């Protein structure tokens, strides 16, 4: 066991290991708080969150278990990994604060697709790595549901990796509006349609190729509404076989009020862009989910030719899900991230 030294960092208490020392805030939020710092064992910069009263609550409990076990077993060069984790705590009793270790990450996707000149082969090996990365959650049948610039890692060498920084609860307040929460969005989970699935993900893909390829905010809806319009004036309005898989009577109805539209022609969209890359597009953005590319088929796309390799292109270990499903008390939610806590293993 280390030995912890607190501090008081934007009135939050934090105890760390001696090892992590110039702790610097980069990002708070209601599920807790993120700052760089230096790892001197290890000789990385880093970035360590504090979740926020990871068991106040039973959804809590499960969101700090669901995320630790996520992370311990991320392992692929595109997706956040765990450096470590840890507590002050000496046992299960004083058991009450989790601390998450990552590689600390500079630049987001954001700070790359505005004024930085983007060439073709950036966006081939940009959209690739996103691909392999989703490629490698996916296997694992982990969705992540929340794909976009934000959420993506990028440094000088082009180098990215998929994360999910969302510190924030996801409220209704937060979907609504002029807002990038909500840009990236596959339609389906947008509005409820039906139960969605892992395409989902290849919808933001899309959205944020397209954005890539522009420098411009595919659909950058005022609102729900205003957006679904962005999407359908795009893609199409709906025929009745993929109608019928909307299971929201109130969202069938409400879509077939609309005026029918035809899919747009994207080479006249996507102005002077690759074909190759205009091509790829139009299978990731199709409305059907049922159809749309996965990332194990567009990874061996034409686009991609100059990067795919499928001897480098790795699945993940099973993924044991089955707590997803499970009913239990905070104190048993705290036990099981207690012992996953205890059992961590850093890399090599
Ligand atoms: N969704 C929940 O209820 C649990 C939940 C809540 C919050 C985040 C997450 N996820 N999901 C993913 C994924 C990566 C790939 C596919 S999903 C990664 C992740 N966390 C971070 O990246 N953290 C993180 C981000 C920046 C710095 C530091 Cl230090 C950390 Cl730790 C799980």
């Amino acid at each position: 066991r280390p030995t912890f030294y607190r501090q008081e960092l934007n009135k939050t208490i934090w105890e760390v290991p001696e090892r992590y020392q110039n702790l610097s805030p980069v990002g708070s939020g209601a599920y807790g708080s993120v700052c760089a710092a230096f790892d001197t064992k290890t000789g990385l910069r880093v970035a360590v969150k504090k979740l926020s009263r990871p068991f106040q609550s039973i959804i809590h409990a499960k969101r700090t278990y669901r995320e630790l076990r996520l992370l311990k077993h991320m392992k692929h060069e595109n997706v956040i990994g765990l450096l470590d984790v840890f507590t002050p705590a000496r046992s299960l009793e004083e058991f009450n604060d989790v601390y998450l270790v990552t590689h600390l990450m500079g630049a987001d996707l954001n700070n790359i697709v505005k004024c930085q000149k983007l060439t073709d082969d950036h966006v081939q090996f940009l959209i690739y790595q996103i691909l392999r990365g989703l490629k490698y959650i996916h296997s694992a049948d982990i969705i992540h549901r929340d794909l976009k610039p934000s959420n993506l890692a990028v440094n000088e060498d082009c180098e990215l990796k998929i994360l999910d920084f969302g510190l924030a609860r996801h409220t209704d307040d937060e979907m609504t509006g002029y807002v990038a929460t909500r840009w990236y969005r596959a339609p389906e989970i947008m509005l409820n349609w039906m139960h969605y699935n892992q395409t989902v993900d290849i919808w933001s893909v899309g959205c944020i190729m397209a954005e890539l390829l522009t420098g411009r905010t595919l659909f950058p809806g005022t609102d729900h509404i205003d957006q679904l319009k962005l999407i359908l004036r795009l893609v199409g309005t709906p025929g009745a076989e993929l109608l019928k898989k909307i299971s929201s009577e109130s969202a069938r109805n409400y879509i077939q009020s609309l005026t029918q539209m035809p899919k747009m022609n994207f080479a006249n969209v996507f102005i002077g862009a690759n074909p190759l890359a205009v091509d790829l597009l139009e299978k990731m953005l199709v409305l059907d989910s049922d159809k749309r590319i996965t990332a194990a088929q567009a990874l061996a796309h034409a686009y991609f030719a100059q990067y795919h390799d499928p001897d480098d292109e790795p699945v993940a270990d099973p993924y044991d899900q089955s707590f997803e499903s499970r009913d239990l008390l905070i104190d048993e939610w705290k036990s099981l991230t207690y012992d996953e806590v205890i059992s961590f293993v850093p890399p090599p």
